[PDB]
C-alpha cells in the first residue's frame, strides 16, 4: 500500500499501481453519453490513461492539454482521461474539452477498477476519488510507463509518458 | 421499480414509510467534509433526493420548494445527488438558498441503501432516483414520495402540507 500527499497532508493510496512490464486490468468504466466503454475496445491500440483526483474545473493548465492532444495524434494511439467525476462534470474539461482521440470515463460504474490500478484514495477529504496518475499501455495491455505522482496537485512527467511512445 | 424514458428501472431495497424512523447517514458537503444527518439535531430534515443536479437550467419550481422549505422554522433542507460537490455548485435549484445544503454520495452509497435510492439498472445505474422524505425534530419519518418517473416532479405540496 502506497501513501501520498495532498498539499503536504498524507494520503493513504489502497492497492499497487501495475509496475513497467505488468499486464494490465481490463475494466469497463462510463462514457459521456452514459454508455459503457471497455478496455477490450481498444485492442490493438496504445493507452495513455491519465487518471485523475478531479476534472471538473474551469481552469486548465497548457501542459495538461498540451500532453492529452499531443499522445492523441501520434498514430494508433488512444487518451483515457479518468476520474470519479459524474459523466456530467468531464465534459466541462478542457484538457479533453474538443480534442481528438481523447474520451473520459466515469468511475461511476466499474468503481473496482480504482482498486485493481492501485489509485483507490481511501482516507481524509478525498476518499472515493483517485489518486493522480498516469499509466501507459501498449497494444496488448503491457505497462510500458506508470508514474504515482507523490503529490497530488503536482504533475506527472509528460515529456517520459511521450518518449515511451516512443 | 422506477422508469426512465423509457422502460422499468430496479432500485435497491425501498423508501422508508411515514411512522419508521430514519436510521443515521453521513454523507460529504461541499467542503469535502463529512456531515451527518445527528448533526441537525431538534431540527425538520428535508431530503430532497435528485438523480443529478449538475445542470444550468431548472424549472424553477425545484427552486422554489426548497426556498419555501428553507424558510419555515427549525428547517433544514438537505439536497442528495450522486454528484461530486465539485458539481453540486452549480445547481440552479439550491444556489445562495438560506437553509438548504447539498450532499455528495461519493463515500455514502451506504446511504442508498438504508434509504432505497440506489437504481442498479439502465444508463443510470449508480446513480439515485428521484424522492422525497421529510423527517420531523425527532427524525420520524412524516411524508415519503419515491417518483416512479425521474423526469417527473414530485407532490411539493403534500411535502410542504407535512411540515405545518
Amino acid at each position: 500500500t502506497q501513501t501520498v500527499h495532498f498539499q503536504g497532508n498524507p494520503v493513504s493510496v489502497a492497492g499497487k499501481l501495475p509496475q513497467i512490464g505488468d499486464k494490465a486490468k481490463d475494466f469497463t468504466l462510463v462514457a459521456k453519453d452514459l454508455s459503457d466503454v471497455a478496455l477490450s475496445s481498444f485492442a490493438g491500440k496504445r493507452k495513455v490513461l491519465n487518471i485523475f483526483p478531479s476534472i471538473d474545473t474551469g481552469v486548465c493548465a497548457a501542459s495538461v492539454r498540451k500532453f492529452n492532444q499531443l499522445a492523441g495524434e501520434l498514430e494508433n494511439t488512444v487518451v483515457l482521461c479518468i476520474s470519479s467525476d459524474l459523466p456530467f462534470a468531464q465534459s466541462r474539461f478542457c484538457g479533453a474539452e474538443g480534442l481528438s482521440n481523447v474520451i473520459t470515463l466515469s468511475t461511476l460504474r466499474g468503481a473496482d477498477f480504482k482498486q485493481a490500478y492501485g489509485v483507490a484514495i481511501t482516507e481524509g477529504p478525498l476518499a472515493g476519488l483517485t489518486a493522480r496518475a498516469v499509466v501507459v499501455l501498449d497494444g496488448q495491455d503491457n505497462v510500458i510507463y506508470s508514474e504515482l505522482v507523490n503529490e497530488i496537485t503536482t504533475e506527472p512527467n509528460y515529456d517520459a509518458a511521450l518518449a515511451a511512445l516512443k
